[PDB]
């Protein structure tokens, strides 16, 4: 075990920027930030000699190409590759081996990585960093810190092998679908890159240039026998697949290619020209026949954008009058409110703040409207949004409560996300790009965002912001003139 | 497999504690309820209340009455919320007393407003209903393909009913 | 234990689809999805040559 | 991000006494400070023991 380890053996690293740039572009679509960061890394390493190894993490929805882009980076840089599923782990021993006192004790897994790669400047991937239990007899995060410290990593040693080994030239990648649960000490030490979903156009491009040939090769097929139209892929994306990722699209394309291969072997068509008419037999029938859960937004229900752990979503904040408005015409009782959605205490406080603001705003605008003051109401804000992004539904909550008070439905194909501050001031929120792609995928044409988030919508591409009559606000009153124009 | 579970509702307390009383008609739920299913039961409760208020405003039963509902267990938590429609119709029947139409089954999630979402186990629930001997089955519209992907011999003897909103169901179980 | 292991020994695999389909229909009724999935697996393994191994689960009532 | 760790390093450099760091935050078990009983299979001493071994000094800067 000691001898098989490389010692001073550094894998030759690619340094030409154009070549690695082209490799990354041909192995992947989009991901401009990741490719630019790798180009900066190569430029630094070529401008400072020794092949330093920098740490970073890729945060984004699944089925986006994090493992694939890391593999492409290992390929382009010419350095080796090795991954590790840290998710749900509770035994640090595998990273440190043992004390050597066991029967044939093994070293740490990084020792195995160095042995297999045979070189001391490899690419290492860590998947499900956010899923670490860090429970009893575990706490591997500390070891991870020991690994990811810019200075301590240089003297890393194992329980099995107490000799130190340099981990400064080793490049580290980490992948997660959310940035909150990952430990803060581990969070700070490494930078954080956003690979954020795809719209139908990006998914179609990825499928036609990366998924279809890949699965044809997987199914032992050629570009002539199995033919898929871009229209077929678009229809599949719209109806057979509803998420920000690409994984389910991969499953469907693999299924159709499997059926095509079977039809070629035992069937009659030496080659197949897949079309939607034939897509029905190749896959089945549309699963998501509805673009949205609602299309008119009746009174008391409003669309909102949620930055759930898996990309973005178009949730529907709903309200109902759960008691007769007039128990006693003289009665000056409080219009109690019930809230559902598995809400935390911060969510409950935000709902209370939105309730107070809605009452005040009605009293300012419709003083005779005692509906909100005197009515027992129930609002359901669907869960799924991360707790940090949850308070972004206050704007929805307010407009939905107003609509219920006056009965005026919110404007159709309208989505919003923002945070109220007990007076109407709308604050910036996170997950702007995921929410934008969700709204685009849901048919939203008008979108309301805080002014402070304007940039996170303007830094987006142009083909991701077509038909979105954006509405940038700082105070809630403006929205009342948008959601309720008349 | 699948089963047919009879959701039950009872008035576990006197309706007229005080004629002028404006107290909430609280509801208790049995069936080893999880948090998600408890929230689904609450949502169905409020939806049924609002539905009565709209359809029968003079009916204060669901509002001024303390009720108990039991959903028989066996269903996995994922499929649990599918009984929201059953809960709503059971509460409505207890409110008006009109017994639900016989040989009628239903399953579908509710969204605090009556919109009905697709549910899983369509084939398994269909065979459970067929073995149970029903004729009218209510399913979400979005589940329709999952019911039409079944064989032909597996659907005779029942009149399927597809829906995307609960009002249609109120027009089915309570035709009169 | 080390020597008793089959090293490089691969059980000969049926590849014809008619006979396998008839066998599946003879030994069972229904399960059409499973039967056609096995047919597709055999077709893929035959087209690509080597007897590829694949993972799949059968979920249903006991 | 003010320079507490940096100025502790500077103090260790100036005094010439060795330096070592120990993150006690988010920590529950006392084992990492006092090791183990030496009887548990694969037992380890306290992290301070590792510090004393590494520094090769009796008066380092922890």
């Amino acid at each position: 075990w000691l001898t098989s380890i490389p010692w001073g053996k550094y894998s030759n690293e690619n340094l030409d920027l154009a070549r690695a740039q082209a490799v990354l572009e041909e192995d992947h679509y989009g991901m401009e930030d990741v490719k630019k960061r790798i180009l900066e890394f190569i430029a630094v390493s070529q401008l400072r000699g020794s092949t330093q190894g920098k740490i970073l993490c890729f945060y984004g929805p699944p089925g986006v190409g994090k493992t694939s882009i890391a593999r492409s980076i290992a390929r382009a840089l010419n350095r080796e590759y090795f991954r590790f599923s840290v998710g749900g782990m509770t035994d640090v021993a595998e990273i440190k081996g043992h004390r050597r006192t066991y029967v044939g004790a093994m070293p740490g897994k990084i020792i195995q990585c160095l042995k297999k790669t045979k070189t001391e400047n490899p690419l290492i991937l860590i998947d499900e960093v956010d899923k670490i239990g860090r429970g009893y007899q575990g706490d591997p995060s500390s070891a991870l810190l020991e690994l990811l410290d810019p200075e301590q990593n240089a003297n890393f040693l194992d329980h099995y092998l107490d000799v130190p080994v340099d981990l400064s030239k080793v490049l580290f990648i980490c992948t997660a679908n959310v940035t909150d649960t990952i430990p803060e000490p581990l969070r700070d030490r490494m930078e954080m890159i956003n690979v954020s979903g795809y719209v139908a156009q990006e998914k179609l491009a990825i499928a036609e240039r990366y998924l279809v040939p890949q699965a044809r090769a997987l199914c032992g097929l050629d570009e002539s026998k199995a033919k898929l139209s871009s229209d077929v892929l678009t229809l599949l994306i719209k109806q057979y697949c509803r998420e920000s990722g690409v994984r389910n699209l991969q499953k469907q394309v693999e299924k159709v290619l499997r059926k095509s291969a079977y039809k070629i072997v035992s069937g009659e068509a030496e080659s197949v020209e897949v079309t939607p008419e034939n897509l029905q037999d190749f896959v089945g029938k549309p699963v998501f026949t509805v673009e949205r859960m609602y299309d008119v937004t009746p009174p008391g229900v409003v669309m909102g954008l949620a930055w759930t752990a898996m990309g973005g979503s178009t949730l529907f904040v709903e309200t109902s009058l759960r008691r007769p408005q007039d128990k006693d015409a003289k009665g000056d009782k409080d219009g109690s409110l019930e809230v559902t959605g598995q809400l935390g205490e911060v969510m409950k406080e935000s709902a209370r703040i939105a309730y107070t603001f809605a009452r005040a705003f009605l009293m300012q605008h419709a003083p005779a409207n005692d509906y909100l003051v005197t009515s027992h109401i129930h609002l359901h804000v669907p869960e799924g949004a991360t707790p940090k992004d949850g308070p972004s539904a206050g704007c929805t909550i307010v407009t939905a409560l107003l609509s219920l008070a006056m009965g005026r439905p919110v404007r159709q194909n309208l989505a919003m996300t923002g945070e109220v501050s007990l007076t109407g001031k709308i604050l910036p929120v996170g997950g702007i790009k995921e929410k934008t792609i969700a709204a685009k995928r849901a048919g939203v044409t008008c979108i309301v965002l805080p002014a402070e988030n304007k940039k996170d919508f303007y830094d987006l591409a142009a083909f991701i912001t077509e038909g979105l009559e954006v509405h940038f606000v700082e105070h809630y009153r403006e929205i009342f003139d948008i959601a309720f124009p008349d």
